[PDB]
């Protein structure tokens, strides 16, 4: 609830911090990912460091792409992505250039075919 458009740009982005370390916190915690607290958050607090960046503003878009990268991680469905960026596959940078379409790809040899461990 709001009676205006005031808010400091600053905020924003520290809420999404926390917002982002929480999912990855309930999800690898149930996922019984030996990660350390540590790593959730950083991966966090750097989307922003390369969100805020790359749009360079804390407009409408800015948001729409942030609920746009945690939303493909809160559903049901996607239980891989969070544990790509958790464990390396992917970078809190690029997470941001992957299209709407791919985040869903949920592919594996894309990454790169130089190690089949045939993990499933």
């Amino acid at each position: 609830g709001s009676s205006g458009s005031s808010g400091s740009a600053d905020q924003i982005r520290q809420s999404v911090r926390h917002s982002l370390k929480d999912i990855l916190m309930k999800r690898l915690t149930d996922s019984n990912l030996k990660v350390p607290e540590e790593k959730a958050a950083k991966v966090a607090t750097k989307i922003e460091k390369e969100l805020f960046s790359f749009f360079r503003d804390t407009d409408a878009k800015y948001k729409n792409k942030y609920r746009s990268l945690m939303f493909n991680l809160k559903d049901p469905k996607n239980n891989i992505l969070f544990k790509k960026v958790l464990k390396g596959e992917v970078t809190p940078d690029h997470l941001i250039r992957m299209s709407p379409e791919e985040l869903a790809s949920k592919e594996l040899a894309a990454w790169r075919r130089r190690s089949g461990p045939s993990s499933g």
